[PDB]
DNA sequence: AAAAAGACTTAGAAAAATTTTT
DNA sequence: AAAAATTTTTCTAAGTCTTTTT
Protein backbone atom coordinates (compact mmCIF):
# COMPACT_ATOMS: atom_id res chain seq x y z
CA UNK A 1 0.00 0.00 0.00
CA UNK A 2 1.88 3.05 -1.01
CA UNK A 3 -1.06 5.75 0.38
CA UNK A 4 -4.42 6.23 1.89
CA UNK A 5 -5.34 9.30 0.16
CA UNK A 6 -4.08 11.06 -3.56
CA UNK A 7 -5.67 13.90 -5.29
CA UNK A 8 -4.20 15.66 -8.19
CA UNK A 9 -5.48 17.82 -10.84
CA UNK A 10 -4.70 15.43 -14.10
CA UNK A 11 -2.24 16.04 -16.34
CA UNK A 12 -1.40 19.43 -18.47
CA UNK A 13 -2.81 17.99 -22.51
CA UNK A 14 -0.56 19.52 -25.03
CA UNK A 15 -1.67 22.52 -26.53
CA UNK A 16 -3.53 22.57 -29.57
CA UNK A 17 -1.95 22.44 -33.33
CA UNK A 18 -1.59 26.05 -34.49
CA UNK A 19 -1.48 26.13 -38.41
CA UNK A 20 1.28 27.89 -40.38
CA UNK A 21 0.99 31.24 -41.27
CA UNK A 22 -0.24 31.84 -45.01
CA UNK A 23 3.13 32.58 -46.36
CA UNK A 24 4.49 29.41 -45.21
CA UNK A 25 4.96 26.92 -48.31
CA UNK A 26 5.39 23.63 -48.56
CA UNK A 27 5.93 21.97 -51.69
CA UNK A 28 6.11 18.47 -53.01
CA UNK A 29 7.56 18.52 -56.97
CA UNK A 30 8.22 22.00 -56.59
CA UNK A 31 4.38 22.72 -56.30
CA UNK A 32 2.98 24.52 -53.53
CA UNK A 33 0.74 22.58 -51.34
CA UNK A 34 -1.43 23.50 -48.97
CA UNK A 35 -2.26 21.02 -46.61
CA UNK A 36 -4.51 19.36 -44.54
CA UNK A 37 -4.57 20.36 -40.59
CA UNK A 38 -3.69 16.77 -39.72
CA UNK A 39 -1.10 16.66 -42.43
CA UNK A 40 0.55 19.98 -41.96
CA UNK A 41 1.31 19.13 -38.33
CA UNK A 42 2.93 16.11 -39.28
CA UNK A 43 4.93 17.70 -41.41
CA UNK A 44 5.93 20.06 -39.18
CA UNK A 45 7.42 17.21 -36.93
CA UNK A 46 9.53 16.58 -39.10
CA UNK A 47 10.03 19.85 -40.54
CA UNK A 48 11.70 21.31 -36.75
CA UNK A 49 14.25 18.26 -37.40
CA UNK A 50 15.55 19.22 -40.59
CA UNK A 51 18.90 19.67 -39.61
CA UNK A 52 19.12 16.73 -37.18
CA UNK A 53 20.97 13.45 -38.77
CA UNK A 54 17.66 12.01 -38.20
CA UNK A 55 15.74 13.00 -40.95
CA UNK A 56 19.06 11.44 -43.24
CA UNK A 57 18.38 8.21 -42.08
CA UNK A 58 16.50 5.53 -44.04
CA UNK A 59 14.37 4.33 -41.13
CA UNK A 60 13.83 7.09 -39.78
CA UNK A 61 12.28 8.24 -43.14
CA UNK A 62 10.74 5.13 -44.13
CA UNK A 63 8.86 5.22 -41.05
CA UNK A 64 8.18 8.84 -41.00
CA UNK A 65 6.29 9.04 -44.35
CA UNK A 66 4.14 6.14 -44.01
CA UNK A 67 2.96 7.23 -40.95
CA UNK A 68 2.52 10.72 -42.52
CA UNK A 69 0.31 8.85 -45.26
CA UNK A 70 -1.89 7.55 -42.59
CA UNK A 71 -2.71 11.01 -41.91
CA UNK A 72 -3.13 11.66 -45.01
CA UNK A 73 -7.01 12.58 -46.66
CA UNK A 74 -7.32 10.51 -50.05
CA UNK A 75 -6.44 12.82 -52.21
CA UNK A 76 -3.05 14.14 -50.68
CA UNK A 77 -2.40 10.43 -50.22
CA UNK A 78 -2.80 10.19 -54.40
CA UNK A 79 -0.66 13.04 -54.47
CA UNK A 80 1.90 13.04 -52.10
CA UNK A 81 4.18 9.36 -52.71
CA UNK A 82 7.33 10.28 -52.02
CA UNK A 83 9.31 12.05 -49.35
CA UNK A 84 12.35 12.73 -51.32
CA UNK A 85 9.56 15.01 -53.34
CA UNK A 86 8.55 16.86 -50.31
CA UNK A 87 10.47 20.43 -49.09
CA UNK A 88 10.24 21.85 -45.92
CA UNK A 89 12.96 24.56 -46.46
CA UNK A 90 10.12 27.16 -46.06
CA UNK A 91 8.38 25.58 -43.06
CA UNK A 92 11.94 25.09 -41.38
CA UNK A 93 13.18 27.99 -41.65
CA UNK A 94 10.24 29.59 -40.24
CA UNK A 95 10.88 27.48 -37.16
CA UNK A 96 14.06 28.51 -37.32
CA UNK A 97 12.75 32.14 -37.83
CA UNK A 98 10.62 31.49 -34.32
CA UNK A 99 13.32 30.31 -32.57
CA UNK A 100 16.17 33.27 -33.06
CA UNK A 101 12.49 35.07 -31.94
CA UNK A 102 12.24 33.43 -29.01
CA UNK A 103 15.96 33.54 -28.38
CA UNK A 104 15.96 37.80 -28.32
CA UNK A 105 12.18 38.86 -27.69
CA UNK A 106 11.64 41.15 -25.26
CA UNK A 107 12.53 40.52 -21.55
CA UNK A 108 9.39 41.57 -21.09
CA UNK A 109 8.40 38.76 -23.09
CA UNK A 110 10.18 36.65 -20.89
CA UNK A 111 9.13 37.30 -17.73
CA UNK A 112 5.64 37.30 -18.64
CA UNK A 113 6.14 33.16 -19.44
CA UNK A 114 8.14 32.19 -16.94
CA UNK A 115 5.04 33.61 -14.62
CA UNK A 116 3.14 31.57 -17.17
CA UNK A 117 5.25 28.60 -16.70
CA UNK A 118 5.13 28.84 -12.60
CA UNK A 119 1.17 29.38 -12.31
CA UNK A 120 0.73 26.67 -14.88
CA UNK A 121 3.14 24.38 -12.25
CA UNK A 122 1.46 25.96 -9.19
CA UNK A 123 -1.90 24.84 -11.06
CA UNK A 124 -0.86 20.98 -12.08
CA UNK A 125 2.69 20.70 -10.68
CA UNK A 126 1.47 19.45 -6.89
CA UNK A 127 -0.80 16.47 -5.76
CA UNK A 128 -2.03 15.51 -2.27
CA UNK A 129 -0.38 12.30 -1.24
CA UNK A 130 -1.83 11.23 2.08
CA UNK A 131 -1.23 14.43 4.32
CA UNK A 132 0.99 16.52 2.76
CA UNK A 133 0.60 18.44 -0.70
CA UNK A 134 3.58 16.70 -3.05
CA UNK A 135 5.54 17.74 -5.93
CA UNK A 136 4.53 16.07 -9.19
CA UNK A 137 7.49 15.08 -11.44
CA UNK A 138 5.96 14.54 -15.29
CA UNK A 139 2.95 16.69 -15.45
CA UNK A 140 2.31 18.15 -19.04
CA UNK A 141 1.10 14.80 -21.31
CA UNK A 142 3.83 14.32 -24.07
CA UNK A 143 3.08 15.96 -27.19
CA UNK A 144 2.46 14.36 -30.35
CA UNK A 145 5.82 14.20 -32.14
CA UNK A 146 7.78 11.78 -34.04
CA UNK A 147 9.30 8.87 -32.33
CA UNK A 148 13.32 9.44 -31.25
CA UNK A 149 14.31 5.86 -30.69
CA UNK A 150 18.34 5.30 -29.50
CA UNK A 151 20.60 3.74 -31.28
CA UNK A 152 19.76 2.02 -34.99
CA UNK A 153 16.09 1.96 -33.81
CA UNK A 154 13.21 0.02 -35.89
CA UNK A 155 10.71 1.85 -34.89
CA UNK A 156 12.42 5.50 -34.93
CA UNK A 157 10.23 7.70 -36.77
CA UNK A 158 6.81 6.72 -36.39
CA UNK A 159 4.54 9.26 -35.18
CA UNK A 160 3.49 9.40 -31.73
CA UNK A 161 -0.07 9.87 -31.31
CA UNK A 162 -1.59 12.92 -29.43
CA UNK A 163 -2.65 12.09 -26.58
CA UNK A 164 -6.29 12.39 -25.95
CA UNK A 165 -8.40 12.37 -22.43
CA UNK A 166 -9.84 9.12 -23.36
CA UNK A 167 -6.32 7.82 -23.60
CA UNK A 168 -5.55 8.89 -19.98
CA UNK A 169 -6.50 6.90 -16.73
CA UNK A 170 -6.61 8.63 -13.69
CA UNK A 171 -5.42 7.39 -10.20
CA UNK A 172 -6.28 8.45 -6.94
CA UNK A 173 -8.14 7.80 -3.65
CA UNK A 174 -12.22 7.32 -3.33
CA UNK A 175 -12.43 10.15 -1.00
CA UNK A 176 -11.23 12.72 -3.92
CA UNK A 177 -11.72 15.59 -6.19
CA UNK A 178 -11.62 13.83 -9.23
CA UNK A 179 -9.86 15.93 -12.22
CA UNK A 180 -12.50 17.30 -14.78
CA UNK A 181 -11.70 16.09 -18.18
CA UNK A 182 -11.41 18.70 -20.79
CA UNK A 183 -14.56 20.98 -21.48
CA UNK A 184 -16.10 18.30 -23.92
CA UNK A 185 -14.19 15.36 -22.83
CA UNK A 186 -14.37 12.08 -20.92
CA UNK A 187 -11.26 9.86 -19.11
CA UNK A 188 -10.34 7.05 -20.35
CA UNK A 189 -11.24 5.41 -16.69
CA UNK A 190 -10.63 6.99 -13.25
CA UNK A 191 -9.60 4.44 -10.85
CA UNK A 192 -8.66 4.17 -7.59
CA UNK A 193 -5.66 2.26 -6.58
CA UNK A 194 -3.50 2.62 -3.31
CA UNK A 195 -1.07 -0.11 -4.34
CA UNK A 196 0.88 1.61 -7.51
CA UNK A 197 2.70 5.36 -7.25
CA UNK A 198 1.37 6.85 -10.13
CA UNK A 199 -1.19 9.39 -10.80
CA UNK A 200 -1.75 9.06 -14.20
CA UNK A 201 -1.45 6.91 -17.15
CA UNK A 202 -1.79 6.01 -20.88
CA UNK A 203 -0.60 3.75 -23.76
CA UNK A 204 1.78 4.28 -25.81
CA UNK A 205 1.31 3.61 -29.67
CA UNK A 206 4.88 3.01 -30.63
CA UNK A 207 5.52 0.33 -28.23
CA UNK A 208 2.60 -0.20 -26.82
CA UNK A 209 3.94 0.04 -23.26
CA UNK A 210 2.03 2.33 -20.12
CA UNK A 211 3.18 5.92 -19.59
CA UNK A 212 2.85 7.41 -16.30
CA UNK A 213 2.75 10.59 -14.17
CA UNK A 214 4.91 10.12 -11.12
CA UNK A 215 6.03 12.13 -8.08
CA UNK A 216 9.38 14.28 -8.35
CA UNK A 217 11.95 12.86 -6.61
CA UNK A 218 11.66 14.73 -3.40
CA UNK A 219 8.54 13.27 -2.70
CA UNK A 220 8.28 11.20 0.34
CA UNK A 221 7.59 8.12 -1.81
CA UNK A 222 10.10 8.67 -4.09
CA UNK A 223 13.10 9.60 -1.36
CA UNK A 224 11.88 6.63 0.84
CA UNK A 225 12.24 3.97 -1.87
CA UNK A 226 15.56 5.81 -2.55
CA UNK A 227 17.01 5.60 1.15
CA UNK A 228 16.33 1.89 0.65
CA UNK A 229 17.70 1.41 -1.97
CA UNK A 230 20.86 2.37 -0.86
CA UNK A 231 20.26 0.60 2.68
CA UNK A 232 20.42 -2.69 0.89
CA UNK A 233 23.25 -2.30 -0.98
CA UNK A 234 25.01 -1.67 2.47
CA UNK A 235 23.36 -4.54 2.98
CA UNK A 236 24.59 -6.73 0.25
CA UNK A 237 27.80 -4.92 1.18
CA UNK A 238 27.24 -7.15 4.62
CA UNK A 239 27.22 -10.60 3.09
CA UNK A 240 29.32 -9.93 0.29
CA UNK A 241 32.28 -12.19 0.59
CA UNK A 242 29.57 -15.18 1.44
CA UNK A 243 28.06 -14.41 -2.15
CA UNK A 244 31.03 -14.00 -3.89
CA UNK A 245 32.78 -17.17 -2.19
CA UNK A 246 28.98 -18.60 -3.08
CA UNK A 247 28.68 -18.05 -6.62
CA UNK A 248 32.50 -18.76 -7.20
CA UNK A 249 31.92 -22.60 -5.47
CA UNK A 250 29.33 -22.95 -8.17
CA UNK A 251 31.69 -22.23 -10.84
CA UNK A 252 32.25 -25.96 -10.30
CA UNK A 253 28.73 -27.21 -9.82
CA UNK A 254 27.44 -30.31 -11.28
CA UNK A 255 24.65 -28.35 -13.03
CA UNK A 256 25.27 -25.75 -16.02
CA UNK A 257 22.67 -24.00 -15.72
CA UNK A 258 24.27 -23.11 -12.31
CA UNK A 259 27.51 -22.56 -13.40
CA UNK A 260 25.95 -20.18 -15.63
CA UNK A 261 24.01 -18.57 -13.22
CA UNK A 262 27.21 -18.15 -10.86
CA UNK A 263 29.55 -16.90 -13.68
CA UNK A 264 26.91 -14.41 -14.92
CA UNK A 265 26.72 -13.08 -11.70
CA UNK A 266 30.51 -12.93 -11.53
CA UNK A 267 30.50 -10.40 -14.19
CA UNK A 268 27.85 -8.46 -12.77
CA UNK A 269 29.79 -8.57 -9.82
CA UNK A 270 33.35 -7.94 -11.20
CA UNK A 271 32.12 -6.16 -14.48
CA UNK A 272 29.07 -4.00 -13.02
CA UNK A 273 27.07 -5.63 -16.04
CA UNK A 274 23.32 -5.13 -16.11
CA UNK A 275 20.79 -7.88 -15.62
CA UNK A 276 20.40 -8.27 -19.34
CA UNK A 277 16.59 -8.56 -19.44
CA UNK A 278 15.61 -10.55 -23.14
CA UNK A 279 13.93 -7.81 -25.08
CA UNK A 280 10.77 -8.64 -27.67
CA UNK A 281 12.19 -8.59 -30.85
CA UNK A 282 12.11 -5.85 -33.01
CA UNK A 283 10.46 -3.15 -30.69
CA UNK A 284 14.00 -2.00 -30.30
CA UNK A 285 17.36 -1.40 -31.16
CA UNK A 286 19.42 -4.71 -30.66
CA UNK A 287 21.29 -4.24 -27.65
CA UNK A 288 22.52 -7.16 -24.72
CA UNK A 289 22.85 -7.44 -21.13
CA UNK A 290 24.94 -9.99 -18.91
CA UNK A 291 22.10 -12.72 -19.14
CA UNK A 292 21.27 -12.16 -22.79
CA UNK A 293 25.11 -11.70 -23.75
CA UNK A 294 25.11 -14.21 -27.03
CA UNK A 295 28.30 -16.06 -27.89
CA UNK A 296 29.32 -13.30 -30.65
CA UNK A 297 29.47 -11.05 -27.97
CA UNK A 298 32.28 -12.61 -26.47
CA UNK A 299 35.85 -13.49 -27.07
CA UNK A 300 38.85 -15.65 -25.52
CA UNK A 301 42.39 -15.58 -25.25
CA UNK A 302 43.78 -17.70 -23.14
CA UNK A 303 46.31 -15.43 -23.31
CA UNK A 304 46.40 -11.27 -24.00
CA UNK A 305 48.08 -8.53 -24.55
CA UNK A 306 50.08 -9.82 -21.50
CA UNK A 307 47.64 -11.28 -18.90
CA UNK A 308 46.13 -14.97 -19.82
CA UNK A 309 42.23 -15.89 -19.39
CA UNK A 310 40.79 -12.68 -20.86
CA UNK A 311 37.75 -12.51 -21.88
CA UNK A 312 37.03 -9.69 -24.18
CA UNK A 313 33.54 -7.85 -23.97
CA UNK A 314 31.98 -6.40 -26.92
CA UNK A 315 28.66 -5.59 -26.96
CA UNK A 316 26.37 -2.51 -27.18
CA UNK A 317 24.50 -1.65 -24.21
CA UNK A 318 20.99 0.35 -22.77
CA UNK A 319 21.27 2.87 -25.02
CA UNK A 320 23.30 1.64 -27.80
CA UNK A 321 26.47 2.42 -25.66
CA UNK A 322 29.18 0.53 -26.76
CA UNK A 323 30.93 -1.61 -24.05
CA UNK A 324 34.18 -3.01 -25.23
CA UNK A 325 36.29 -4.49 -22.78
CA UNK A 326 39.50 -6.89 -22.03
CA UNK A 327 39.13 -8.74 -18.59
CA UNK A 328 41.59 -11.26 -17.04
CA UNK A 329 39.26 -13.68 -15.32
CA UNK A 330 39.65 -16.70 -13.05
CA UNK A 331 40.57 -20.19 -14.15
CA UNK A 332 37.61 -21.80 -13.44
CA UNK A 333 35.27 -18.90 -15.31
CA UNK A 334 36.95 -18.68 -18.53
CA UNK A 335 36.94 -22.41 -18.80
CA UNK A 336 33.13 -22.46 -17.73
CA UNK A 337 32.73 -20.01 -20.86
CA UNK A 338 34.63 -22.23 -23.45
CA UNK A 339 32.15 -24.69 -22.33
CA UNK A 340 28.85 -22.13 -22.50
CA UNK A 341 30.23 -21.28 -25.97
CA UNK A 342 30.38 -24.66 -27.28
CA UNK A 343 28.48 -26.03 -30.26
CA UNK A 344 26.71 -23.01 -30.10
CA UNK A 345 26.54 -20.19 -32.95
CA UNK A 346 27.63 -16.74 -32.59
CA UNK A 347 23.77 -16.09 -32.30
CA UNK A 348 23.45 -18.59 -29.64
CA UNK A 349 22.97 -16.81 -25.98
CA UNK A 350 26.25 -17.53 -23.71
CA UNK A 351 23.69 -18.23 -21.00
CA UNK A 352 21.14 -20.25 -22.21
CA UNK A 353 19.49 -22.44 -19.13
CA UNK A 354 19.91 -18.96 -17.43
CA UNK A 355 17.17 -15.99 -16.63
CA UNK A 356 17.12 -12.60 -14.95
CA UNK A 357 14.46 -14.31 -13.05
CA UNK A 358 16.29 -17.15 -12.40
CA UNK A 359 19.25 -14.81 -11.23
CA UNK A 360 17.47 -12.49 -8.81
CA UNK A 361 15.21 -15.64 -7.58
CA UNK A 362 18.55 -16.81 -6.70
CA UNK A 363 19.68 -13.35 -5.44
CA UNK A 364 17.13 -12.81 -3.07
CA UNK A 365 17.32 -16.45 -2.03
CA UNK A 366 20.53 -15.12 -0.69
CA UNK A 367 19.74 -11.60 1.01
CA UNK A 368 16.17 -10.13 0.72
CA UNK A 369 15.48 -7.96 -1.87
CA UNK A 370 19.12 -8.34 -3.55
CA UNK A 371 18.91 -7.90 -7.44
CA UNK A 372 20.90 -7.64 -10.36
CA UNK A 373 20.88 -4.15 -10.20
CA UNK A 374 21.80 -3.88 -5.77
CA UNK A 375 25.55 -4.71 -7.16
CA UNK A 376 25.73 -2.34 -9.37
CA UNK A 377 25.04 0.77 -6.72
CA UNK A 378 27.04 -1.05 -3.78
CA UNK A 379 30.09 -1.06 -6.23
CA UNK A 380 29.40 2.86 -7.25
CA UNK A 381 28.82 3.32 -4.26
CA UNK A 382 31.23 2.02 -2.05
CA UNK A 383 34.22 3.29 -4.59
CA UNK A 384 33.15 7.20 -4.04
CA UNK A 385 34.05 6.44 -0.14
CA UNK A 386 37.40 4.82 -1.07
CA UNK A 387 38.27 6.82 -3.92
CA UNK A 388 37.34 10.18 -2.17
CA UNK A 389 39.18 8.64 1.32
CA UNK A 390 41.56 8.92 -0.95
CA UNK A 391 42.08 11.30 -2.91
CA UNK A 392 41.21 14.39 -0.91
CA UNK A 393 44.11 15.62 0.29
CA UNK A 394 43.48 17.13 4.08
CA UNK A 395 45.38 20.00 3.21
CA UNK A 396 44.17 21.29 0.14
CA UNK A 397 41.49 24.16 -0.90
CA UNK A 398 37.73 23.61 -1.20
CA UNK A 399 38.14 24.05 -5.29
CA UNK A 400 40.82 21.31 -5.06
CA UNK A 401 38.98 19.26 -2.70
CA UNK A 402 36.10 19.89 -5.71
CA UNK A 403 38.16 18.46 -8.16
CA UNK A 404 39.18 15.83 -5.73
CA UNK A 405 35.50 14.91 -5.65
CA UNK A 406 34.81 14.64 -9.50
CA UNK A 407 38.39 12.85 -9.70
CA UNK A 408 36.65 10.00 -6.90
CA UNK A 409 33.18 10.43 -8.69
CA UNK A 410 34.75 9.71 -12.07
CA UNK A 411 36.29 6.24 -11.11
CA UNK A 412 32.74 5.68 -10.23
CA UNK A 413 30.98 6.86 -13.76
CA UNK A 414 33.18 4.50 -15.29
CA UNK A 415 33.12 0.92 -14.02
CA UNK A 416 28.97 1.81 -14.41
CA UNK A 417 30.28 2.51 -18.04
CA UNK A 418 28.78 5.79 -18.43
CA UNK A 419 29.69 7.79 -21.28
CA UNK A 420 36.94 19.85 -27.23
CA UNK A 421 38.99 23.49 -28.08
CA UNK A 422 37.46 24.54 -24.19
CA UNK A 423 41.15 24.62 -23.60
CA UNK A 424 42.28 27.72 -25.85
CA UNK A 425 40.03 29.99 -23.98
CA UNK A 426 41.28 28.73 -20.80
CA UNK A 427 44.99 28.69 -20.72
CA UNK A 428 44.97 31.82 -22.48
CA UNK A 429 42.37 32.97 -19.30
CA UNK A 430 45.18 31.10 -17.21
CA UNK A 431 48.30 33.20 -18.64
CA UNK A 432 46.17 36.39 -17.87
CA UNK A 433 45.88 35.49 -13.69
CA UNK A 434 49.61 34.16 -13.85
CA UNK A 435 50.92 37.40 -15.73
CA UNK A 436 48.74 39.50 -13.46
CA UNK A 437 49.53 37.59 -10.74
CA UNK A 438 52.87 38.05 -11.46
CA UNK A 439 52.76 41.56 -11.71
CA UNK A 440 50.97 42.21 -8.55
CA UNK A 441 53.39 40.28 -6.58
CA UNK A 442 55.77 43.10 -8.41
CA UNK A 443 53.85 45.47 -6.46
CA UNK A 444 54.16 43.81 -3.09
CA UNK A 445 58.08 43.44 -4.22
CA UNK A 446 57.67 47.31 -3.86
CA UNK A 447 55.22 47.93 -1.11
CA UNK A 448 57.53 45.37 0.88
CA UNK A 449 60.61 47.72 -0.38
CA UNK A 450 58.65 50.80 1.04
CA UNK A 451 58.11 49.12 4.25
CA UNK A 452 61.33 48.52 5.48
CA UNK A 453 62.15 51.85 5.33
CA UNK A 454 58.98 53.58 6.79
CA UNK A 455 58.34 51.54 9.67
CA UNK A 456 55.12 53.76 9.66
CA UNK A 457 51.65 52.11 9.61
CA UNK A 458 50.17 53.62 6.72
CA UNK A 459 52.73 51.94 4.91
CA UNK A 460 52.50 48.95 6.56
CA UNK A 461 48.96 48.76 5.66
CA UNK A 462 49.77 49.38 1.98
CA UNK A 463 51.78 45.91 2.02
CA UNK A 464 48.85 44.56 3.89
CA UNK A 465 46.22 45.40 0.77
CA UNK A 466 48.79 44.35 -2.04
CA UNK A 467 49.20 41.04 -0.36
CA UNK A 468 45.52 40.67 -0.06
CA UNK A 469 45.58 41.32 -3.99
CA UNK A 470 48.79 38.25 -4.81
CA UNK A 471 46.08 36.37 -3.00
CA UNK A 472 42.63 36.70 -4.47
CA UNK A 473 44.70 36.28 -7.71
CA UNK A 474 46.19 33.27 -6.59
CA UNK A 475 42.72 32.24 -5.80
CA UNK A 476 41.58 33.14 -9.44
CA UNK A 477 44.80 31.39 -10.44
CA UNK A 478 44.12 28.34 -8.62
CA UNK A 479 40.41 27.80 -9.60
CA UNK A 480 41.46 28.09 -13.27
CA UNK A 481 44.09 25.76 -13.70
CA UNK A 482 42.30 22.97 -11.49
CA UNK A 483 38.60 23.99 -14.51
CA UNK A 484 41.28 23.34 -16.71
CA UNK A 485 42.47 19.83 -15.27
CA UNK A 486 39.43 19.03 -14.67
CA UNK A 487 38.10 19.36 -18.35
CA UNK A 488 40.82 17.23 -19.40
CA UNK A 489 40.35 14.41 -17.38
CA UNK A 490 36.72 14.36 -17.89
CA UNK A 491 36.87 14.54 -21.87
CA UNK A 492 33.94 11.11 -22.06
CA UNK A 493 33.03 10.64 -18.82
CA UNK A 494 29.59 11.47 -17.66
CA UNK A 495 29.03 11.73 -14.26
CA UNK A 496 25.02 13.25 -13.87
CA UNK A 497 23.47 9.80 -13.71
CA UNK A 498 26.38 8.44 -11.42
CA UNK A 499 25.90 11.20 -9.15
CA UNK A 500 22.21 11.42 -9.88
CA UNK A 501 21.40 7.26 -9.40
CA UNK A 502 24.61 4.97 -8.39
CA UNK A 503 25.78 7.07 -5.36
CA UNK A 504 24.54 7.09 -1.66
CA UNK A 505 23.89 11.08 -1.01
CA UNK A 506 25.11 10.46 2.25
CA UNK A 507 28.48 9.76 1.29
CA UNK A 508 29.01 13.12 0.15
CA UNK A 509 27.11 14.85 2.55
CA UNK A 510 29.57 13.01 4.96
CA UNK A 511 32.37 14.09 3.18
CA UNK A 512 31.41 17.94 2.22
CA UNK A 513 30.78 18.55 6.26
CA UNK A 514 34.09 17.23 7.32
CA UNK A 515 36.17 19.05 4.86
CA UNK A 516 33.92 21.88 5.25
CA UNK A 517 32.67 22.13 1.77
CA UNK A 518 29.13 23.52 1.06
CA UNK A 519 27.09 21.01 -0.54
CA UNK A 520 26.18 23.88 -2.78
CA UNK A 521 29.50 23.68 -4.59
CA UNK A 522 28.70 19.66 -5.65
CA UNK A 523 24.52 19.50 -6.18
CA UNK A 524 22.36 21.29 -8.19
CA UNK A 525 19.35 22.82 -6.46
CA UNK A 526 18.03 19.86 -8.39
CA UNK A 527 20.16 17.03 -6.53
CA UNK A 528 20.00 18.79 -3.21
CA UNK A 529 16.38 18.74 -3.36
CA UNK A 530 16.11 14.94 -4.32
CA UNK A 531 18.78 14.46 -1.81
CA UNK A 532 17.08 16.37 1.10
CA UNK A 533 16.43 13.41 3.36
CA UNK A 534 20.48 12.46 3.23
CA UNK A 535 21.45 16.26 3.31
CA UNK A 536 19.63 16.77 6.69
CA UNK A 537 20.43 13.41 8.26
CA UNK A 538 24.02 12.75 7.59
CA UNK A 539 26.64 12.86 10.33
CA UNK A 540 30.29 13.55 9.14
CA UNK A 541 31.34 10.60 9.93
CA UNK A 542 28.41 8.81 7.66
CA UNK A 543 30.09 5.07 6.64
CA UNK A 544 28.51 3.30 4.36
C1' DA B 1 7.63 -21.80 -13.87
C1' DA B 2 6.49 -19.18 -17.06
C1' DA B 3 5.41 -15.39 -19.35
C1' DA B 4 2.93 -11.33 -20.41
C1' DA B 5 1.43 -7.19 -18.08
C1' DG B 6 2.23 -3.78 -15.35
C1' DA B 7 5.29 -0.47 -12.29
C1' DC B 8 9.19 1.93 -11.15
C1' DT B 9 14.26 3.27 -12.13
C1' DT B 10 17.91 4.77 -14.82
C1' DA B 11 20.23 7.84 -18.70
C1' DG B 12 21.33 10.27 -22.59
C1' DA B 13 19.28 13.73 -25.45
C1' DA B 14 17.45 17.99 -25.51
C1' DA B 15 15.83 22.08 -23.75
C1' DA B 16 16.30 26.00 -21.37
C1' DA B 17 18.28 28.84 -18.32
C1' DT B 18 22.84 31.16 -17.30
C1' DT B 19 27.31 32.79 -17.92
C1' DT B 20 30.77 34.24 -20.61
C1' DT B 21 32.74 35.79 -24.84
C1' DT B 22 32.71 38.64 -28.80
C1' DA C 1 23.56 42.74 -28.17
C1' DA C 2 24.20 38.65 -29.57
C1' DA C 3 26.10 34.16 -29.71
C1' DA C 4 28.88 30.81 -27.90
C1' DA C 5 29.94 27.89 -24.25
C1' DT C 6 28.11 25.96 -19.42
C1' DT C 7 25.11 24.33 -16.51
C1' DT C 8 20.63 23.16 -14.40
C1' DT C 9 16.38 21.04 -15.86
C1' DT C 10 13.35 18.88 -18.35
C1' DC C 11 11.93 14.81 -21.19
C1' DT C 12 11.02 10.42 -22.26
C1' DA C 13 13.43 6.22 -24.17
C1' DA C 14 15.33 1.99 -22.30
C1' DG C 15 15.91 -1.08 -18.62
C1' DT C 16 15.27 -3.74 -14.21
C1' DC C 17 11.94 -5.93 -11.03
C1' DT C 18 7.26 -7.03 -9.42
C1' DT C 19 3.13 -8.69 -9.84
C1' DT C 20 -0.62 -11.18 -11.86
C1' DT C 21 -2.05 -15.57 -13.86
C1' DT C 22 -3.24 -19.17 -16.08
Amino acid sequence: IKWKFLEHKGPVFAPPYEPLPENVKFYYDGKVMKLSPKAEEVATFFAKMLDHEYTTKEIFRKNFFKDWRKEMTNEEKNIITNLSKCDFTQMSQYFKAQTEARKQMSKEEKLKIKEENEKLLKEYGFCIMDNHKERIANFKIEPPGLFRGRGNHPKMGMLKRRIMPEDIIINCSKDAKVPSPPPGHKWKEVRHDNKVTWLVSWTENIQGSIKYIMLNPSSRIKGEKDWQKYETARRLKKCVDKIRNQYREDWKSKEMKVRQRAVALYFIDKLALRAGNEKEEGETADTVGCCSLRVEHINLHPELDGQEYVVEFDFLGKDSIRYYNKVPVEKRVFKNLQLFMENKQPEDDLFDRLNTGILNKHLQDLMEGLTAKVFRTYNASITLQQQLKELTAPDENIPAKILSYNRANRAVAILCNHQEKSMMNLQTKIDAKKEQLADARRDLKSAKADAKVMKDAKTKKVVESKKKAVQRLEEQLMKLEVQATDREENKQIALGTSKLNFLDPRITVAWCKKWGVPIEKIYNKTQREKFAWAIDMADEDYEF
